[PDB]
């Protein structure tokens, strides 16, 4: 009678490096590129805001809008070629351990909620999952705590029983923020010690490793 929040890009599914290239091949698309280092401190951060951030452009600017189409364009063409493969090994089968141990399983990610149920769908983590929310699912997205009060609500799980797994700073603050332990990953977006000082209860290097920790307790 538990709940456990998980976060998409980085944690359940292995899309860092697709992101980064992905949102390379939109901006030169758009006649343009940025710094490596400027695209890489966006990866799975809302993609709006971030390919507002990487054009220099207010969000509300038409380029932005152009862009974040042309990433959804392409990005879903990504996600029907891999399938299940654009997950990280264990996935699967570790959701299902914990579904098993009596865990209830919500996503809460900084994609927008109609991209992150087409995920869902394409992965297969629709049939394990019992709530799905994204950016636009919520008023105010991730780091604050809304997105993660708002699964747990749909979950029927107090937040005091939740607990967060994510790769990002992000998510640490949220899941902090909403009041539940956090179990950062560090073979996303994040290494160890930043997310131990985003407020994470502990860091693990493999999605199995967060599934044991989760299921021992
Ligand atoms: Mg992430």
């Amino acid at each position: 009678d538990r709940g456990v929040i998980l976060d998409l890009d980085g944690t359940l599914a292995d899309t860092p490096a697709a992101i980064a290239t992905i949102t390379a091949e939109v901006l030169a698309a758009m006649g343009t590129a940025v710094s490596r280092g400027a695209i890489l401190s966006t990866v799975g951060r809302p993609l709006p805001a971030s390919l507002a951030g990487l054009l220099g452009v207010p969000v509300e600017d038409p380029r932005v809008a152009e862009a974040t189409e042309e990433y959804g364009r392409r990005f879903g063409a990504h996600v029907r070629a891999a399938g299940p493969r654009l997950l990280y090994p264990g996935v699967l089968e570790g959701l299902d351990r914990l579904s098993a141990a009596g865990f209830r399983l919500a996503m809460a990610t900084s994609k927008v909620e109609k991209a992150a149920r087409a995920i869902a769908e394409l992965t297969g983590l629709d049939t394990r999952l019992t709530v799905i929310a994204g950016d636009d699912s919520v008023e105010r997205g991730k780091p604050h705590p809304d997105m993660a009060l708002h699964v747990a609500r749909g979950l029927g799980i107090p937040p005091e029983r939740c607990v967060v797994i994510g790769d990002g700073v992000p998510d640490a603050e949220m899941g902090r923020a909403a009041g539940m332990t956090v179990i950062g990953v560090s073979y996303g977006v994040s290494g160890p010690d930043e997310l131990m000082r985003a407020g994470a209860d502990t860091v693990v290097d493999s999605f199995p490793a967060a599934v044991t920790a989760v299921l021992d307790g």
